[PDB]
């Protein structure tokens, strides 16, 4: 189960995911290498992560390196899964090991339906300094992000 | 629309002289809905006819539903009988991943759950997407005759 419900979410199969659910499983097991279904799953299947969410799947997790799935769709530009993630309660001020919120990394990154997202739609710290003093639009503006400085200043 | 409304308010005549004519037995009215989908439940005659005609039972609505689910949720056994004499499928899912058995269940409709356990090919184990089968919402719901009788039958 654990490690085959971690290995159905990571290839993206669906299919195999939901055949798997239809098993007394875990959905916060830990695979072979310490990671959930959750964690693992392919971005860009938003539904894997409802079913999983819906079954318990805890969204706060954290992998070796502080990272949570939410930093990973902010900072991937994956928008679909951040807000099924949200839908679940999953924490979007969240902080990686160097103070970053899913939003400084969106940010980063010039994915600027996600920041609009975020800084719309959600909880988001938008003056959430990271710990070498950078907020998110210190960040879009150091990568050359100018939509999203533009977005950013224009509502927060 | 004469096909639908005779369908709605159970006028089993005037939709059996329509049916005579071959008027279009799947035709959606202004609201996208069939004369199968608005007919009103306790006229198992009706549906019967509208099957035999052409009708599609495995047609669902806006909110998710198969005309089976609707009859199941609310224990009208005759007419999920007749659907099912007409290639229902048993096993057809609602949005929260649910079974027509789910939901007798749920409500308590001991002959209904009674007759998908005995008589039909009810997966008895399916998990909806929270992971219940039809047994786990009887015992949740507390409707201990239900979860008496499935485990009677195996299908607890």
């Amino acid at each position: 189960w654990g490690n085959e419900l971690a290995s159905a979410a990571a290839r993206g199969d669906l299919e195999q995911l939901t055949s798997l659910l239809q098993n007394n499983v875990n959905v916060n097991a830990q695979n072979g290498f310490g990671r959930t279904a959750l964690q693992v799953m392919k971005l860009g299947n938003p539904e894997i992560a409802r079913r999983l969410l819906l079954r318990g799947a805890n969204p706060d997790l954290k992998d070796r390196t502080g990272f949570a799935v939410i930093h990973d769709a902010a900072r991937a530009g994956f928008l679909d899964t951040l807000q099924t993630l949200l839908e679940f309660q999953a924490d979007v001020n969240i902080e990686d090991n160097e103070g970053n919120l899913p939003l400084h990394l969106a940010a980063k990154e010039g994915h600027l339906r996600v920041v609009e997202f975020l800084v719309k739609h959600t909880a988001s710290n938008v003056g959430h300094r990271n710990h070498k003093g950078d907020t998110a639009c210190d960040l879009a503006r150091l990568y050359g992000r100018n939509e999203v400085v533009s977005l950013m200043q224009a509502n927060g």
